Parts: C-alpha cells; sequence; structure tokens
C-alpha cells in the first residue's frame, strides 16, 4: 500500500478507481474499482487551517502518507508527501525533508467547468520520478511554473470538450466511466498527445466517481488532483 500508492502506474495501463465521499469536512475515499474493491487512500480537509488543507492517509479510520494545500487565493494547491516543512526546522536530514508531488492551477470563471493546468516532476528513462525537494520556499513546483523553468518537470492540461453530435452537448468521451454531468468532469492529458488520458476524472452518482490513471501517475498525485476539484 505505501509502496503502491507511490508507484507510477505501469506501461500501456490504466488504473481504474472509484471515489466516494460521505453523504464542510467530509472524508473521502479510493478504492481500486475492481469487484475486490482494494482500499487505497482516504482524504479530509483540516477546518483549523487558514488555507484548504487536505491530509491524505493509507488508513480510512485514520498512516499519513500526503497533503493537499492550497494558497491563499484557493485557485492553486500543491500536493506533498508526508516529510517535514523546511522552514519548520532547518536542521532536518534532507531525505525527511517533504517533497512536492504535483501542483494545480484552476483559472477563476466570471461570477461550469475551470481550466486546469497539472505540473508534475519530471521522470527519468528508468521511469521513477526525479523528486523535486525544496530547502526552502524559494523553490518548488508553483515557483517553477511562474518562472517558466520546467526542465525537471511536466506540464499537463485539461481536454478541451468537443461537440457530441449524437448528444448535443460539449463533452469528452470518457468510455462509460463518468455517466452524470459535473463541473468536476475532467480528462488531463500532454500537449504532445490529446488522445493519452494521464488522469480521468467525473461523476456516476451523488456522492460516487470514477477516477482513472496512467503513467507517469501514482495513486497519491491522482487522488490529490481529484480533490482539488472538489471545494
Ligand atoms: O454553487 P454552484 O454554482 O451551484 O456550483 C455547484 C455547487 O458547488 C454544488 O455544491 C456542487 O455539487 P456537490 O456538493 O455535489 O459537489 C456542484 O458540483 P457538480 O457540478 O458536480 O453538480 C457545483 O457545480
Amino acid at each position: 500500500p505505501r509502496e503502491f500508492v507511490l508507484r507510477p502506474a505501469p506501461q500501456g495501463r490504466t488504473v481504474r478507481c472509484r471515489l466516494t465521499r460521505d453523504k464542510m469536512y467530509p472524508s473521502y475515499f479510493l478504492h481500486l474499482d475492481t469487484e475486490k474493491k482494494v482500499f487505497l487512500l482516504a482524504g479530509r480537509k483540516r477546518k483549523r487551517s487558514k488555507t484548504a488543507n487536505y491530509l491524505i492517509s493509507i488508513d480510512p479510520t485514520n498512516n499519513f502518507i500526503g497533503k493537499l494545500r492550497s494558497n491563499l487565493l484557493g485557485n492553486r494547491f500543491t500536493v506533498f508527501d508526508n516529510g517535514q516543512n523546511p522552514q519548520r526546522g532547518y536542521s532536518t536530514n534532507v531525505a525527511s525533508l517533504r517533497q512536492e508531488l504535483a501542483a494545480v492551477i484552476y483559472e477563476t470563471n466570471v461570477l461550469g467547468p475551470r481550466r486546469m493546468t497539472v505540473i508534475i516532476p519530471g521522470m527519468s528513462a528508468e521511469n521513477e520520478r526525479v523528486p523535486i525537494r525544496p530547502r526552502n520556499a524559494s523553490d518548488g513546483l508553483l515557483v517553477r511554473w511562474q518562472n517558466k523553468t520546467l526542465e525537471s518537470l511536466i506540464e499537463l492540461h485539461n481536454k478541451p470538450p468537443v461537440w457530441n453530435d449524437d448528444s448535443g452537448s460539449y463533452t469528452l468521451n470518457f468510455q462509460g466511466r463518468v455517466t452524470q454531468a459535473s463541473v468536476k468532469n475532467f480528462q488531463i492529458v500532454h500537449a504532445d498527445d490529446p488522445d493519452y488520458i494521464v488522469l480521468q476524472f467525473g461523476r456516476v452518482a451523488e456522492d460516487a466517481f470514477t477516477l482513472d490513471y496512467r503513467y507517469p501517475l501514482c495513486a497519491l498525485q491522482a487522488f490529490a488532483i481529484a480533490l482539488s476539484s472538489f471545494d
């Protein structure tokens, strides 16, 4: 589990999951969408934070594995593993410092779907993550993004919906994985391949969603990115 939720998905495979929330500060749960519904991750928003802050766990009853934190404004998020914030203790061993696993920037709509940018660490030819572990808040994923120093990173965006002449709607082909309209419905792709669906999220019921991820993402990145879409 601890291993699994941090491993990039296998080449050529789509890992399909079911994300549920309590029917505020609801809990969220992620399971593999197999007939043996194995539990992966859970998260919940902390009430006593100045900004949106979700703790993520590999124990659905409580194992702290990561955190989703928004900026003050609320339109930008960073995903961290379980390591220490360097600003809270400069003498801490570098290996114990938190890494940044993803960032999400949402465009703000006029007072519907929001356009999204997702930035993650780059991968080696070994197909493992090249970790980003800032020694202070003068570096990080959002920082590199705004500076446009994207060498060690991967940039992704939500795929624009297209006209479905059969359903008379602007939508995406979710392959039956998404059955209800929602501002949370999305596909995340790279510019180089609009058909390789890195992350798909969408509603199947009042409190249930599907979340399907592919390489280079792991389950923790996928889950946290999906959580950022709630609000
Ligand atoms: O306030 P508004 O303008 O009506 O926007 C909706 C509101 O946030 C609902 O709470 C939310 O449903 P949930 O509480 O179920 O998340 C819905 O998501 P939806 O598009 O998935 O229905 C939003 O579109």
